[PDB]
């Protein structure tokens, strides 16, 4: 029984509306994937399947690339590997760009035809390319993959003939790069990327009705507002801690197009995010390249080398309001938790809670996430009282936001037993 529709919008291509009166944290659409791949970061730290952050990897005994958490994970990935495995032993150890990996894998797909649950609103072929709108930059980037394809795909694919007809290549890049979509664990990072040819017809806006949670590479679509009938769903295609500018200017470059969201057009607290002295934050947003760079690649150690430095070298002057700050804090955190100076991490992390509170509106998993961290670290501290606190407030957010479809759920809950037995 269906609870939405495709429709020609306004201008802008597709997209898609409800059908009944919605609440908030329904569950209104479910996908896998058609086809997904652990991107370059978190490649051989996660699974090629579940991505989760594990043990003892065992990796594919052919191409010996591949790695996988468990025997099963292996046998259930096969279908997907079984022709790229091939190609992964002829490139090593160049590794291809994960964009390229990823086309791969929809080529095979569309090469058994299987009716993929994905598929059920919104084919492959009707995806957006924006071929007309495309700059020269990025069209000669494009070229430049296609040449890299078909150097990788050397192996399986000699020719058209392998190929669906009524398929180019260049087209399907186009297609890829804006239609593509960030998978993350459920400590909110970034794992893999993936095509979800149903739920691409969500169009975008940077104050929206809907969110999406990844259970692993399982996709879940949620209303956050009360949504009346016939209204167009939205969800943010970007991180939040964006300044109208910051966004405009991806937004540009990787969709290409000009936003209207409220916000946009009036700057929406943008004098809050950048809150303080450009001098200090301005060479503080440069260092904070470098670091990012050491954080989808798990160097810990060397992100915290980086990070401590500029908090307490700003410690007298810039406020942890400020954006730029801001996310060097998160950072600051995600280290010593994956370090173990949980002490510390806590310190950090604690300051972001009110930040996050404000540029954070309503129900957002990434808030959601995060007070559970802080909590769940309070809970590791012995600081109960306050723990149980944002485990609750982090709860009623989630309970939005990732459901009871979601397994992080049932890991929050008993936490909360946990927290509550210590209270006894
Ligand atoms: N909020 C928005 N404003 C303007 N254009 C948008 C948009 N969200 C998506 N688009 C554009 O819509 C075009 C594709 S039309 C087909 C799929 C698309 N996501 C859709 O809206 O149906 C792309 O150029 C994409 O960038
Ligand atoms: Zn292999
Ligand atoms: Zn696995
Ligand atoms: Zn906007």
């Amino acid at each position: 029984p269906l609870k939405v529709e495709k429709f020609a919008t306004a201008n802008r291509g597709n997209g898609l509306r409800a059908v009944t009166p919605l609440r908030p944290g329904e569950l209104l659409f479910r996908s896998d994937p058609l086809a997904y791949t652990v991107c370059k970061g978190s490649r051989g730290v996660v699974c090629d399947r579940c991505l989760l952050g594990k043990e003892k990897l065992m990796r594919c005994s052919q191409c010996r690339v591949a790695k996988y958490c468990s025997a099963k994970c292996q046998k259930k990935a096969w279908p997907d590997h079984k022709r790229e495995c091939k190609c992964l032993k002829s490139c090593k150890p160049r590794y291809p760009p994960d964009s390229v990996r990823l086309l791969g894998r929809v080529v095979f797909k569309l090469m058994d035809g299987a009716p993929s649950e994905s598929e059920k609103l919104y084919s492959f072929y009707d995806l957006e390319s924006n071929i007309n709108k495309l700059t020269e930059d990025r069209k000669e980037g494009l070229r430049q993959l296609v040449m890299t394809f078909q150097h990788f795909m050397r192996e399986e694919i000699q020719d058209a003939s392998q190929l669906p007809p009524a398929f180019d290549l260049f087209e399907a890049f186009a297609k890829v790069i804006c239609n593509s979509f960030t998978i993350c664990n459920a400590e909110m990072q970034e794992v893999g990327v993936g095509l979800y040819p149903s739920i691409s017809l969500l169009n975008h806006s940077c104050d929206p009705n809907c969110s999406i949670v990844f259970n692993g590479p399982h996709l879940l679509l949620r209303a956050v507002r009360d949504i009346e009938v016939g209204e167009e769903l939205t969800i943010c295609y970007l991180d939040m801690l964006m300044t109208s500018e910051e966004r405009r200017k991806q937004l540009r470059d990787q969709y290409c197009f000009e936003c209207d969201c409220f916000r946009c057009q009036t700057q929406d607290k943008d004098a809050d995010m950048l809150t303080g002295d450009e001098q200090v934050w301005k060479e503080v947003q440069e260092s904070l390249k470098k670091i990012e760079e050491l954080k989808a690649h798990w160097k810990w150690e060397q992100v915290l080398a980086m990070c401590q430095a500029i908090i307490s070298s700003n410690s007298e002057r810039l406020p942890d309001i400020n954006i730029y700050q801001l996310k060097v804090l998160d950072c600051a955190m995600d280290a010593c938790i994956n370090l173990g100076l949980l002490e510390e991490a806590l310190f950090y992390g604690t300051r972001t809670m009110e930040p996050y509170r404000i540029f954070f509106p309503g129900s957002h998993p990434v808030r959601g996430v995060q007070v559970m961290k802080v909590g769940k670290l309070q809970l590791h501290q012995g600081m109960f009282p306050q723990a149980m606190k944002n485990l609750r407030l982090a709860f009623d957010i989630m309970r939005v936001t990732h459901g009871r479809e979601h397994s992080l759920i049932e890991d929050l809950i008993l936490l909360l037993e946990e927290c509550d037995a210590n209270i006894r």
